[PDB]
């Protein structure tokens, strides 16, 4: 914990503006580090697709946890709401492709570890709030990147 | 526990001819069931397209478990053999949407839960064989269902 304890510090500063703003947040819950990123900004709606500006942030992510043993775990999430897509063949697949864009970008970075991710998609499974509003429904659809010790 | 062992047996019993003709592994694994399902039959090769014979087998595991508390994780995974089809951008792609195939296949079942299921892509991070022989290649291109209660 020591060790992971000074990593989650270590992001904080390294992501303090992107925090800020309310683009990442940082959170521990136990022997684990969560980075949740915000989905606007990150990826279009209904999209999988990485944007350009957001893709060295989690390259960065990559960098500041490359050298801490442990599974980095990274999932996506939707809201609740039914997917209309020709893309995309449920809330099961947006969220999981999510997960593997960002995995794809993660294993970029020289010296972070392949071995250690695990990519899953939990559609809507894990609300973080109610999808009882506009607000509330886009909160719910961001991705998370798990330190686990 | 208790409840879990008759799913087990039960599990064992349903699929007694497919288990015989090795397209199906169930075992106990702490506290949890895990069916491994072979690449052959069920997926072609370098697919997540769920094939016909294979479709009713899912639904039918998805029956015999929905009345089970506990959630159900669907895992893809692949060899370590690098892909290269223009399909799938990595082994996180191709074992993510075989995974995302079964669950969508399994919640199709009438009073199986969707809020029970997880989608993962594990790619090649977790052989079951060395990667040394085209066969053993194959056994680690499986799709498994864990019923953790």
């Amino acid at each position: 914990s020591q060790e992971m304890e000074t990593l989650m510090e270590s992001i904080k500063k390294a992501l303090e503006r992107e925090i800020e703003q309310g683009a990442i947040e940082v959170e521990n819950l136990g022997q684990q580090i969560v980075i949740r990123m915000r989905e606007k900004g990150a990826f279009p709606e209904g999209s999988a697709f990485l944007q350009p500006k957001f893709r060295p942030l989690v390259r960065q992510i990559a960098e500041l946890v490359k050298d801490v043993p442990g599974i980095v775990r990274v999932s996506g999430h939707t809201d609740n709401r039914p997917l209309d897509s020709e893309l995309y063949r449920s809330n099961w697949d947006l969220s999981s492709q999510r997960a593997v864009s960002v995995a794809q970008e993660m294993e970029k970075v020289r010296g972070f570890s392949h071995q250690r991710l695990r990519v899953r998609g939990m559609a809507d499974t894990e609300p973080l709030l109610p999808n009882d509003s506009d607000d509330n429904r886009a909160l719910n659809r961001r991705v998370e990147i798990s330190i686990m010790q």
